[PDB]
């Protein structure tokens, strides 16, 4: 008799440029032929839903209802409801879900930290992280692109959001990039883009090179 | 009715300098005569539980318990079971917790702040990158010339598993400090204690003198009439 | 008729992480049918020992016995008594050994090698100086990269009180390294252990050029019109 719903975060909408509504109903009795539907605040009908998940091997039934709409409807303020109806249910339960509004809105600050000098001494690998702090809300999406070509999602893992101790309403995140030491010698800019709902373009990247953190080495002056 | 028993994490052992295991009962009604105890592999005298809770906001009753054991009798494979004889359950509830993997020495690296970060002259962040270690639950803290900092100042991160390495983990630890408190000192040695090192505890420190790789310059002067004494 | 006893040194509880008490039985006649064991002031069960020593050819009784205990029992205040009964001396000989019941943090000052040693192009000596710590009997070890070196590579000097401060001590520990291995760019950190630091473990690392950037100011003059000055 447990009902849950995962709201569509900004990190998932930015992937396919389209929001998706999902509902997770677990801790129920294993039975088939379960009707899952979505109802709006005004009762307007929703689009066709399919791709219903099966039951878990541990005697747990899970039903997922997919519904794709535009970002304007989700940002307008309309509230949805994951209605679950079945024979064993004495009454059709309801659960509302929407986008919480009324929080802070600060533009993210990207600080691409250069790799440490001692890391390159081993000549084994090199982990370049992208420090992003001072943003609201949390759960932002970051990735890496190789001269415009995105890399595989497996290489980079987004750190879990966590509130900043020195800030009342800001968060921070990390995104490492494990690459070989010999690779970061002929370019490898590794632009760190950030997805947030405060920037005018919602995307901000930084361009670096091998001689980024190293200051000038020559100061030769000519006197004539 | 579920009973949990959180094993003593390595982070709490080093900080408190004393091991302490907790085994409490949950999902129980508001009944009295609820006693708890500790049973070892063979069964001997244990420490009496103290600091009993009162109640919970969700209309339930619980009783936590702590004991005092040694550190050598934990990594040898010994098990500790907290047997609770509930009044409403004819069968006593027993929870056995113990410890068993590969061991890799952690790698400690300190990342200096970026050049563009100091241009704002608002705050400075120092990250001590720790990667390639096993198992998880590693405690990372910061100090200042031998004086430890308050736990509210520095906050560690979660032990996210390394994607490239199938059996390693990486952690992060930020330290937001003022911009003016960086060019006059504040080494902020990154002290980290792990259970896969010959010396257990290791620490590394960085400062502003780590850079400037012999920034030399040669004055090229020719066909000039200065009339001075070099 | 005197039974010696070796107190648990701080240098022995860190290298092996196992504090064990041992009382040396000497100055007695060599005979069989003897009872050697350990007793505690509390009055609980005490583990026995093994590895009985041989017989001294100079007609001197010798016996060694060690038992494995925990680490918090010695620091709590519990006393351990080693009583040995001999046929010639029926009177028991009680040997109560306990740490004194009553402190400054050590300072690691890694002295860089001089230039005269490198001029001979034979070897290089790196010493680690630690001053201002109490009490004595500390442990100094050397580690390379991520593993310790051989025990014979470095020898730790005996503790000696500071002639200036009556409540401070100092220790010395040198290390032999070739010139080629010194200019490679290694660390050769000095990690010690003390019973007063918040983490009890500290280490300091250096490099070939870690003190100052050592910038240059050389000027190249190729003008034949600018005269010189005496
Ligand atoms: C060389 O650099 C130093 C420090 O950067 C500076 O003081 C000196 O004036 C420079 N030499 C010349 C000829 O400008
Ligand atoms: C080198 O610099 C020092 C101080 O910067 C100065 O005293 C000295 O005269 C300089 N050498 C020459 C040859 O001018
Ligand atoms: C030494 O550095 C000073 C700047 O501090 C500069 O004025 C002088 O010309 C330098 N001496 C040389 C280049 O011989």
């Amino acid at each position: 008799i447990r009902v849950f719903a995962i709201p569509p975060s900004f990190a998932s909408i930015f992937l396919t440029k389209s929001t998706k509504l999902t509902c997770l109903v677990t801790d129920l009795t294993t039975y088939d032929s379960v009707t899952i539907s979505w109802t709006r605040q005004n009762g307007e009908a929703v689009k066709t839903h399919t791709n219903i998940s099966e039951s878990h091997p541990n005697a747990t039934f899970s039903a997922v209802g997919e519904a794709s709409i535009c970002e304007d409807d989700w940002n307008s303020g309309e509230r949805f409801t994951c209605t679950v109806t079945h024979t064993d249910l004495p009454s059709p339960l309801k659960q509302t879900i929407s986008r919480p509004k009324g929080v802070a809105l600060h533009r993210p600050d990207v600080y691409l930290l250069p790799p440490a000098r001692e890391q390159l001494n081993l000549r084994e690998s090199a982990t370049i992280t992208c420090l992003v702090t001072g943003f609201s809300p949390a759960d932002v999406f970051v990735q890496w692109m190789q001269r415009g070509q995105p890399l595989s999602p497996e290489k980079y893992v987004t750190s879990a959001p966590m509130p900043e101790p020195q800030a009342p309403g800001r968060y921070f995140a990390h995104s490492i990039l494990t690459v070989s030491e010999e690779e970061w010698n002929t370019g490898e800019t590794y632009t760190c883009v950030v997805a947030h709902e405060a920037l005018p373009n919602r995307v901000t990247e930084r361009t670096v090179d091998k001689s980024t953190g190293k200051p000038t080495l020559y100061n030769v002056s000519l006197v004539m």
